């Protein structure tokens, strides 16, 4: 299933920004990577953590604990302690807007 949501306005995503937001009730991070914007959930997968709260560094959020890092385009968790990969979501722009398949 692919179902659009609007996630934010696009002029939001400044640029190498991670932006926490809201989508029906689930809480996503949007990251802005050399042109491009990524999801992921913005809870990290090894503790109560926020990702929205950490430190993009090209393509690899840093969680705000603990030094966990994940790709932000695969999800894949690249050190430890974070062992599983975080669920990301397709993402496209439509105008104008960030929209996020939540489907
Ligand atoms: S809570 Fe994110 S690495 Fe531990």
């Amino acid at each position: 299933t692919v179902k659009w949501i609007e996630a934010v306005a696009l002029s939001d995503i400044l640029e190498g920004d991670v932006l926490g937001v809201t989508v029906e009730g689930k809480e996503l991070a949007l990251y802005e990577v050399e042109g491009e914007i990524y999801a992921t959930d913005n809870l990290c997968t090894h503790g109560s953590a926020r990702m929205s709260d950490g430190y993009l560094e090209g393509r690899e959020i840093e969680c705000p604990l603990h030094q966990g890092r994940f790709d932000v385009c695969t999800g894949k968790a690249l050190c430890a302690p974070v062992t599983q990969n975080i669920k990301t979501y397709p993402v496209k722009i439509e105008n104008l807007r960030v929209m996020i398949d939540l489907s």
